[PDB]
C-alpha cells in the first residue's frame, strides 16, 4: 500500500532535464507525473512515481498551474529541485487512455 501524504523530494538536475514527463495542467485539475525515464534524475531520487500529483516546485505552488507554466517552473528551478508530491492515481488514471487503479493502489493500463 503506497503512502497517500504529501511527500518532499530532492532532485538534482545535473547535465539533464529532470527526467520525467508532466500531463494536466487544464482548468485546475493539477500537473501529474506520467512518465519516469530509467537512470533520470527523478528515478536517480527513488521517490517519484507516475501518477504523483506535483503540488510545488521550490515551494512555488503549482496546484493549479497550466502545463506550460507547470514546465517552466520546474525548466527554471536550477539545479537543486525541491517537489511536494502525493500519490493521487484515480485522478491521475482518468487522463490516461484505457488506464486504471488496481485494488492494490496500481496504476494498470490495459
Amino acid at each position: 500500500d503506497i503512502p497517500r501524504e504529501p511527500r518532499r523530494i530532492v532532485i538534482h538536475r545535473g547535465s539533464t532535464g529532470l527526467g520525467f514527463n508532466i500531463v494536466g495542467g487544464e482548468d485546475g485539475e493539477g500537473i501529474f507525473i506520467s512518465f519516469i525515464l530509467a537512470g533520470g534524475p527523478a528515478d536517480l531520487s527513488g521517490e517519484l512515481r507516475k501518477g504523483d500529483q506535483i503540488l510545488s516546485v521550490n515551494g512555488v505552488d503549482l496546484r493549479n498551474a497550466s502545463h506550460e507554466q507547470a514546465a517552466i517552473a520546474l525548466k527554471n528551478a536550477g539545479q537543486t529541485v525541491t517537489i511536494i508530491a502525493q500519490y493521487k492515481p484515480e485522478e491521475y488514471s482518468r487522463f490516461e487512455a484505457n488506464s486504471r487503479v488496481d485494488s492494490s493502489g496500481r496504476i494498470v493500463t490495459d
